[PDB]
């Protein structure tokens, strides 16, 4: 009665530790290995798969006290993985300046601090039970609980091989358990029978990377492959043509887009990043690879942001009138550059890089495709021109606008963006001032200097889609 799953996928993460594995491949695995305090109800409020509220998880229940504090009763008895049981003292390492957001935290989960919220060091009141605090009031703190960055790791076990140790044999409370991790290849992990909540479904899971999609698709038909991922609505007629087989398609709070090392001479100034950008005929990519099914959205503005989603926003200009005069003031000398990709791992980024490449030969800029297999990304320095997403992870415009692009963010840290100060002096004012038009405001001017800056283009929200047999009910992969 239960079955041993092959997944076909996209990609690998680079470690298992859950915060270093955030990205596009990473969390599908964790969520299976790692609990949550709280997780988001998917289907409340009449939500078609995307809701919000809150339910228990690893707490059982929990009392915001004030604005900056949140008590958490936690369940007894849960068992990690190598058999030590789970306290409050493990929920509040998670959560620590030592682990997450202190200063030398940066050295090993480098987005760490761009990432939390306004952290002071949790309070432990008694074996289960625990109280997350922060510096200054946030109402995001429960959300953020059920989010990506709160996966409950084991305090002494993590501290004692830190954090790049841990990430390469990971210890947690999930359903599933560690087995094996190859690199670039596979993930393998295994029923956890003494998990705390409903007894796993499969008795073991394997991810294995199939970089090419076409080949993941061929093998979901000779059922090599269980569940296949990252697919697009070309591959959807196909795949439902046979009786046992079946896909499943949405759009997803993600955006594709492309950016740039800013540490490079040739954009380390707006008008040659801002001429690209006004060059991308969006709505010709997405009829000619996507059948109209991925979404253009008006700005760095997504539904989920709720009191700082914009209805009424306007669209991403396109305007090759422009692009044309700035490839001309920035004094760009014809010289190619390089965009690197990693295949496929984002779908369509090939087909679509051609496309923009002819759009870009149009304005007079030469870019050149340079496609990389998993683990033969450049070094920072050889990187030019990149593609990227973002997963929208807050019910708050916070993220990504302030995470990746604000001034604690990579985006400015690593990659060299100098911001306007205005775009820095806003990213502090927001995350200081309570929803109301100062904050919805402010967001909006951000938006405008993200697209009069362009560090980053963002192209459109894919619509995903996976397939699997029908007769497999349970598909870990999100
Ligand atoms: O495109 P990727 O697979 O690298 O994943 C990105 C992360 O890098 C990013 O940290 C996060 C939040 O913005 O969104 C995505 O998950």
């Amino acid at each position: 009665e239960r079955r041993a799953l092959k997944i076909g996928v996209n990609g690998i993460p680079v470690t298992l530790e859950p915060i270093n594995a955030i990205s596009n491949v990473g969390p599908r695995i964790v969520n299976q290995i790692f609990d949550t305090l709280v997780v988001r109800d998917f289907f409340s409020n009449g939500a078609p798969g995307n809701g919000i509220n809150l339910m228990p998880s690893l707490a059982e229940s929990w009392e915001r006290i004030d604005d900056k504090s949140v008590r958490f009763k936690l369940r007894q008895k849960v068992m990690f993985h190598d058999g030590v049981e789970m306290t409050a003292d493990d929920v509040a390492y998670t959560f620590s300046s030592e682990r997450l957001w202190g200063p030398d935290a940066i050295k090993v989960i480098p987005l760490g601090g761009s990432y939390a919220l306004d952290f002071d060091e949790p309070v432990v009141e008694d074996k289960y039970t625990v109280v997350i605090r922060t510096k200054t009031p946030t109402p995001l703190t429960e959300s953020y609980m059920a989010s990506w960055m709160g996966r409950i790791v084991p305090k002494a076990y993590y501290k004692t091989l830190g954090t790049a140790a841990f990430g390469n044999k990971p210890v947690g409370t999930g359903p599933y358990k560690f087995v094996e991790f190859v690199a670039n290849d596979r993930v393998v992990i295994e029923a956890n029978d003494a998990y705390w909540g409903l007894k796993p479904t499969a008795s073991k899971i394997t991810y294995q990377l199939v970089a090419e999609p076409a080949t993941r698709v061929a093998g979901l038909i000779s059922g090599e492959y269980d569940i296949v991922t990252t697919l697009t609505p070309d591959d959807m007629a196909l795949i439902n043509s046979y009786p046992d087989l079946e896909t499943r398609g949405n759009i997803v709070e993600n955006f594709h887009m492309f950016t740039f090392n800013m540490n490079q001479p040739v954009f380390q100034s707006k008008p040659l990043r801002r001429a690209l950008a006004l060059a991308v005929n969006r709505p010709l990519i997405v009829q000619s690879l996507w059948m109209n099914k991925a979404t253009i959205p008006n700005g760095f503005n997504f539904p989920n942001y709720g009191k700082t989603f914009d209805p009424n926003r306007r669209a991403m200009e396109y305007n090759i009138e422009e692009a044309k005069r700035l490839v001309k003031e920035s004094g760009y000398d014809g010289t190619p550059i390089t965009y690197h990709t990693m295949g496929n791992y984002y779908a369509n980024a090939v087909p679509a890089l051609m496309m923009m490449i002819e759009m870009w030969k149009q304005i007079g800029v030469t870019v050149v495709p340079k496609v990389y297999a998993p683990g033969g990304a450049p070094k920072d320095q050889d990187s030019y021109m990149r593609n990227w997403s973002n997963g929208q992870w807050m019910t708050d415009a916070w993220a990504t606008m302030i995470c990746e692009f604000g001034p604690k963010g990579q985006v400015q840290k690593r990659w060299g963006w100098k911001a306007p100060a205005e775009f820095n002096d806003l990213c502090t004012k927001v995350s200081q001032i309570p929803d109301s038009k100062e904050r919805f405001d402010a967001f909006n001017r951000l938006r405008d200097i993200f697209e009069e800056e362009a560090p980053a283009v963002i192209l459109y929200q894919p619509f995903d889609v996976y397939a699997a047999r029908k007769d497999v009910h349970w598909r870990p992969i999100s």
